[PDB]
């Protein structure tokens, strides 16, 4: 059989472009499909963004209260838009940015990193520090979701983002306590039930961060644990750019790609 043929069939059936990377392990081959092609990050950047903030600061920094106004609310901020009066701590922002894809939380965390482009250069530099020379973040939320196809701004590749997530969750890019916090936030994500999680059987643990955007963009980056506790990183990226800027993102495409991946990792 050829798994690449089955990913090509998903592309045909969904009128989509699919990218997949599952890093090789001591026990498994890599899975790679369009893995070095660029795809918009969309909100998947929020996971390494939280890592960047954790990396740059002592854990006491999670208790720092960030204040902001209703004018700071960006598409879409399910948690921050209910705490304009109280503010939110850096830790609460990390929680919201990963678990609810909260865009104001991510923009405040970008600002916390500092520097030109409201933290986007800093974020890109953090990925460079992890050995990623391809990915780049150029815009804040929500504009980073809306670049036209072929524009390299705000893109990564499945290969790059998978190896970033590998280093962050399974590897030693972060000290183990900071790594635990990232992992726990991804483990309690609320936005991913219909994506990678939908493709892995219920006895596999799934932690993830989604992204969605223009041109039918739908992404999910996950770490999965088998029922025997063996971890894998699964990066699935998709768009439907042939359909135009308002092409519908298709979560099912990601669930079915994940099902094909689960099939070979079983
Ligand atoms: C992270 O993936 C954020 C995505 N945001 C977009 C989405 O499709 O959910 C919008 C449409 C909220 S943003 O206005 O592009």
């Amino acid at each position: 059989g050829d798994l690449a043929d089955r990913f090509a069939e998903l592309e045909r059936r969904y009128d989509a472009r699919l990218g997949v990377y599952v890093p090789a392990t001591g026990t498994t081959a890599a899975i790679e499909y369009r893995a070095d092609e660029r795809f918009a990050f969309c909100s998947t950047f929020k996971a390494p963004l939280v890592a960047a903030v954790l990396h740059q600061n002592p854990l006491t920094h999670l208790d720092k209260l960030i204040t902001y106004t209703s004018d700071d609310i960006r598409s879409i901020s399910p948690v921050a838009q209910q705490h304009v009066q109280t503010g939110m701590t850096i830790g609460q922002l990390c929680d919201a940015a990963i678990r609810y894809s909260d865009s104001t939380a991510a923009n405040l965390l970008l600002a916390d990193l500092g520097g030109p482009g409201g933290g986007t250069a800093a974020f890109t530099g953090y990925l460079r520090s992890l050995g990623d020379t391809v990915s780049r973040l150029d815009a804040e939320e929500p504009e980073l979701n809306r670049d036209p196809p072929g524009d390299e701004r705000d893109t990564t590749t499945p290969h790059a983002i998978a190896l970033v997530l590998q280093q962050l969750v399974l590897g030693n890019a972060l000290p183990p306590d900071k790594r635990a916090l990232l992992t726990d936030w991804m483990a309690r994500n609320t936005t991913g039930a219909k994506r990678i999680r939908a493709g892995f059987p219920a006895d596999w643990k799934v932690i993830d961060k989604t992204g969605t955007g223009d041109y039918g963009r739908a992404n999910d980056i996950a770490v999965v644990w088998s029922p025997t506790g063996v971890p894998y990183v699964v990066a699935v990226m998709s768009d439907r750019a042939g359909g135009g800027y308002d092409a519908e993102p298709r979560e099912a495409l990601l669930a079915e790609a994940a099902t094909c991946v689960a099939g070979v990792l079983a």
